[PDB]
């Protein structure tokens, strides 16, 4: 059974980097992609009625149509989505951005680091924590 | 500034185990203790008017007076506390407990292991993630 990670990201290069970094993780992962918060809510809408939710959502803040703050609001307002772990992964390290993400009930916040090496290491640590150390809701 | 961890815990043996595990953790931590959900909310009330919020709150589900689910509800209902990272640390591995913790906007859920080796490791990974890998709200 792969663990399903829903990545919400508008920039193709960030998706490519995530898919390459997940290959190095040594936790069996399947990447789902939404290009903005509107695609993410449509994908989650289908998961309700249909088959499996993602185990984890990673979202960027600055995305067209439905941005990350708007997606966090919508996740926490929907009683069928409120339990989904939602982690911000974004290039902003602005304290005001991190406080607001946490106030909108993001589970965690990760700054995209400044080297490829540190990005690969971040994805290894994200996956070791959320998919190894921590318990997360079952997709069942 | 040490990183301040607020443990909501009445059991002296669990406080001893946490103190012992944090000694071995590579990360400079200061442990604050509240004996139940009601002491925790009073300490946080004083943080508003007075000095610093904790960087992270660790709570169990089964606690006298104000249980963990009720403490999470009270943290998220108070706009001055909603942003505080709150992690359930409990011996329950019931999937319905983990789903409910996440639905009430706990940031994470950690199952207390049954061996000293795995407990020390759990606390090392908790602290490396929340106080190293992740960004959390600043306290000052
Ligand atoms: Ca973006
Ligand atoms: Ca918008
Ligand atoms: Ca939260
Ligand atoms: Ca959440
Ligand atoms: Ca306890």
């Amino acid at each position: 059974v792969p663990l399903r990670l829903l990545l919400v990201e508008d920039n193709a290069a960030d998706i490519f980097l995530m898919e390459m970094a997940l290959e190095y993780s040594s936790v069996h992962t399947e990447l789902l992609v939404a290009r903005d918060g509107l695609e993410a809510l449509e994908l989650l809408e289908q998961a309700k009625t249909g088959g499996p939710f993602p185990d984890l959502i990673l979202l960027d803040l600055n995305m067209p149509r439905v941005d990350g703050f708007e997606l966090l609001q919508a996740l926490r307002a929907d009683p069928h989505l409120a339990h989904l772990p939602a982690i911000v992964l974004t290039t902003s390290n602005d304290p005001s951005d991190v406080k607001r993400a946490y106030a909108l009930q993001a589970n965690s916040y990760l700054t995209k680091p400044s080297t490829l090496e540190d990005f690969l290491q971040l994805i290894e640590r994200l996956t070791a924590y959320w998919f190894g150390t921590a318990a997360i809701p079952q997709t069942y």
